């Protein structure tokens, strides 16, 4: 197995996957690495299994259909993996914890949002449809773009949103378009 966490790329107290060489810190994995379970299979492995059991799940889908899906166990897992893929980028640090807003010439957002809040929301089964999760994820980057206006720091929101959207299209097998 790898000797660094797949998500944050640091060493430490690592839990190893039994079916692939990835390793994880306890709270870097989503969901947090389960207490017992031998063997244990990481979320990458669990997502690959879904795909293998239903090859047709990789045919193209419309976003509108995906968003209306109820959060049954497989869609819960897919949103957890998508959230983890965002954390895998180091620029996610900017969006992880609760933000605050005091900048001359800007007003803070009406509905602040952040990754750790989405994480808690998923853990507490607060989303009933994929749309709930995706709306909160997109709001993180929209709030950032609106608040930082012409500051070049706005680009960090564009960058991390792009990681989100690419992974959303991959995980949920959104139909490719130009
Ligand atoms: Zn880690
Ligand atoms: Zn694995
Ligand atoms: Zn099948």
């Amino acid at each position: 197995n790898s000797n660094i966490c797949e998500v944050c790329n640091k060493w430490g107290r690592l839990f190893c996957c039994d079916t692939c060489p990835r390793s994880f810190h306890e709270h870097c994995h989503i969901p947090s690495v389960e207490a017992n379970k031998n063997p244990w299979s990481c979320i990458f492995c669990r997502i690959k299994t879904i795909q293998e059991r239903c090859p047709e799940s990789q045919s193209g889908h419309q976003e509108s259909e995906v968003l209306m899906r109820q959060m049954l166990p497989e869609e819960q897992l897919k949103c957890e993996f998508l959230l983890l893929k965002v954390y895998c980028d180091s620029k996610s640090c900017f969006f992880a914890s609760e933000p605050y807003y005091n900048r001359e010439g800007s007003q803070g957002p009406q509905k602040p949002m952040w990754l750790n809040k989405v994480k808690t929301s998923l853990n507490e089964q607060m989303y009933t449809r994929v749309e709930g999760f995706v709306q909160d994820m997109r709001l993180i980057f929209h709030n950032h773009k609106e608040f930082y206006r012409e500051d070049k720091f706005t680009r960090l929101g564009i960058q991390v949103q792009d990681i989100f959207e690419k992974n959303f299209r991959n995980i949920f097998a959104i139909q490719e378009t130009s």
